[PDB]
């Protein structure tokens, strides 16, 4: 509700969308989350796309679009735990039982 009010003013800079992507994440609603993600994934910077990448992957898995999951996951840095985990689940879904 707070971010709804806060953004009733206008669309603004980063650190301001990430919050309500996160709340929609924690609430567990994925469809609206992906609706938001697609509308804005392009017209935003890269290091910010990096910030929303994990959310994009999680919502995409929620909707079962691995075609979207694979294009989302190719940005996540390798040193990150969640990046490795999501790459592993992506590969396991497509039956590559060696890597």
């Amino acid at each position: 509700v707070a971010y709804d009010k806060k953004m009733d003013t206008n669309k603004d800079d980063p650190e301001l969308m990430l919050g309500r992507m996160r709340c929609l994440e924690a609430l567990g609603e994925w469809g609206q989350l992906h609706q938001q993600c697609c509308e804005k994934w392009t017209l935003v910077n890269d290091e910010t796309q990096a910030k929303m990448a994990r959310m994009a992957a999680a919502a995409a898995w929620g909707l079962g679009q691995w075609d979207s999951m694979e294009e989302y996951t190719c940005m996540i840095p390798r040193d990150t735990h969640d990046g490795a985990f999501y790459r592993a689940v992506l590969a396991l879904h497509q039956d590559l039982f060696s890597l």
